[PDB]
């Protein structure tokens, strides 16, 4: 099996990291980490380094890589949150997609009927679809990556899980993205604008012109589709039941301080993303928008989908302290 | 200007980059650092990020990116010598091409003239052609990398002009790339086996069958062709003068302890490079060589070539620890 022979290399090329079998997750090697909350997410394998490469002191505890584009079943999600609580509990970040839905709920049932402190942060930054073929509501996509180093951060600082999760869902209400495809993992000289990450169908498909003017319009949609109001729901573990909480995000504004991070989709050379960022620093300077800090690379991908993503993070002062914060992972490492 | 809008973007993303102008080039932004040798590199854009994200503390003191696959011209490596000379001399690693030896050693011959002490160090790494379409002798590849990240943690330290030199030379005598290609940057299911980093020609075209067969393919060559008796210049400046030496590499052997680069020439996804890197584990185990560290992931590209090149790099206890030594640039980043 070609997963297994990946997930191999993965572990033999990381010796911070454990490779589980029977069922097959991956956790840090010195899981579980006693006095902390534990921080957990996964979905479909083909959007490395998300989730595996993220595994590490101030990011994620574990992850749970499932088959090509297919969340994980709920016992390795389970097995993986149960080798990883340290005691402070486990929070579940879930990107927004049917599959990874219905899966991390069922596995968070069944943590909490095992004792196990538990609940969910659910992302749906993606702005360009509502109500794709296997989403309800906005699709979880690269935003997630910097949330989980957001709440990392938070975790490693020894924050509660509620503290955790109240951050990730405010962090979730602040963060838009925008893909882009030329080409999947149709006509030539054509991009599929508002693509989805495991090859869904974008708002529609139109002419590349050019990078400048391709940037133009994912920033364009980022300032006018980013007013949002929906449902999203969260375990309440004192109660042990589903929440249903409306969540509203306000539109990307003048004033605004952000993150951003300019993701390779797979094929995109990273000359071509450093072409892209220049020309969002200007968009962002002409909209009020102040770039505090950025990541430009391949963070959350779609095989070798050749196209890239935009996400921009609205943070404040102490979202940035956890940003600036240690992080030791195979796709992101930096010291105080 | 394309290459103006990808530059500016590096320069924006990392304020520890200095971008300059008339002429283009890079440095460190608290470049120049007095007494410590300065290291330097350039070559063509479309390697990215080799060799602009290898700027930073522990590795290079400047870059002189060129034209799509072309050598920078002689003005600009001369000047970006001239930015970071510290006083102790100035090391430019060359990869080895008819263009970048002639630019470069140009270069050399300026500085040399304007009172300035440098030396060089050519690479000629990749074991799949010799005397390729622009090249006398064999490619300078990937390995360029780990030389820069390990006489980059020499130079840092303090360590002399001819040590780093020396370091660099013998390194070059030890390290073995190959590089394979699906698709440029020709008929189906075959690939270009032992291609250039410019899209130069290899061995021959054969068919893919599977990636293992393909990693072995690739990691027989790195054993066959690795005894390799050729003569490389380096400017001696002490006479002011080019000196003609032999210079000797082993093969690979048995016995043989060494970091591992998997590298990604363009599109192929990270999840593949594991794979690679798996089969690669097994067969370095069956020949006797114990990988100590590796690299995976895209360190020195192609546009966006379907492909990926393996380095296997010799080393010792004090080369390895040169490896671990702190290192923060765009592309490599840890510490203690």
């Amino acid at each position: 099996d070609v997963l297994d022979e990946q997930l191999a290399g993965l572990a033999k090329a990381h010796p911070s990291l454990t490779l589980h079998q029977d069922p097959v997750y991956v956790t840090r090697a010195d899981a579980p980490v006693a006095g902390k909350v534990a921080l957990l997410s996964g979905g479909g394998s083909g959007h490395e380094p998300m989730h595996c490469g993220y595994i590490g002191q101030g990011m994620l505890s574990g992850a749970c890589p499932g088959e090509i584009f297919t969340s994980p079943t709920p016992d390795k999600i389970f097995e993986c949150a149960m080798q990883v609580d340290g005691g402070e509990g486990v929070l579940l970040i879930i990107k927004n997609y049917t599959g990874d839905i219905l899966n991390f709920e069922t596995a968070t049932e069944l943590l909490h009927d095992s004792g196990v402190k538990v609940t969910t942060v659910v992302i749906d930054d993606d702005v360009a679809v509502k109500d794709s073929l296997y989403t309800a509501g906005r699709r979880g996509v690269a935003n997630t990556v910097l949330i989980e180093k957001l709440v990392g951060a938070a975790a490693e600082r020894g924050d509660s899980l509620d503290a955790c999760a109240e951050l990730g869902r405010k962090l979730n209400n602040q963060g838009h993205s925008i893909g882009i495809a030329l080409g999947a993992c149709l006509a030539d000289n054509e991009m599929e604008f508002g693509v989805g990450i495991h090859g869904e169908p974008g708002i529609d498909r139109r002419p590349f012109s050019s990078l400048d003017q391709t940037v133009d319009e994912m920033f364009d949609t980022l300032l006018v589709n980013g007013s949002y109001h929906r449902t999203l729901r969260f375990w309440d573990y004192q109660q042990g039941s589903w929440q249903e909480e409306q969540q509203t995000k306000q539109p990307l504004q003048s004033g605004d301080r952000v993150i951003a991070l300019v993701n390779n989709l797979g094929a995109t050379p990273l000359s071509e993303l450093y072409g892209v960022y220049n020309r969002l620093t200007t968009r962002c300077q002409q909209a009020g928008l102040t770039i505090e800090r950025n990541l430009i690379g391949a963070y959350c991908t779609s095989l070798d989908m050749t196209g890239f993503s935009i996400t921009l993070l609205k943070v404040d002062d102490e979202t940035l302290a956890l940003w600036d914060a240690p992080v030791h992972t195979p796709a992101l490492n930096w010291g105080k």
